[PDB]
């Protein structure tokens, strides 16, 4: 009963802030968004934009997903994002992450009625 959409919002939406406040952003939020529960999730991106703005990407530039499906969409304009990559070590259950900030075009897979993001495919 956790939806694809809700999982996407949870794993990748942080409308709260406008960027990664510190360099302890990833460590703190990977934990709070349940991405360190069963293992250390190796990589995750967070997006600092309204849910409406990210949702509207589902009708922006249609592009191929990395898997060969056709339901991926690239944002016309750049967005504030935060990449979390696990440091060399870092051992579960003390998951440690490099927190990288940038302004990039996001790529998301959208599905459903209504048609919303369910997967973060890439940033460029």
């Amino acid at each position: 009963k956790e939806t694809a959409a809700a999982k996407f919002e949870r794993q990748h939406m942080d409308s709260s802030t406008s960027a990664a406040s510190s360099s302890n952003y990833c460590n703190q939020m990977m934990k709070s968004r349940n991405l360190t529960k069963d293992r250390c999730k190796p990589v995750n991106t967070f997006v600092h934009e309204s849910l409406a703005d990210v949702q509207a990407v589902c009708s922006q530039k249609n592009v191929a997903c990395k898997n060969g499906q056709t339901n991926c969409y690239q944002s016309y304009s750049t967005m504030s994002i935060t990449d979390c990559r696990e440091t060399g070590s870092s051992k579960y259950p003390n998951c440690a992450y490099k927190t990288t900030q940038a302004n990039k075009h996001i790529i998301v897979a959208c599905e459903g009625n209504p048609y919303v993001p369910v997967h973060f495919d890439a940033s460029v």
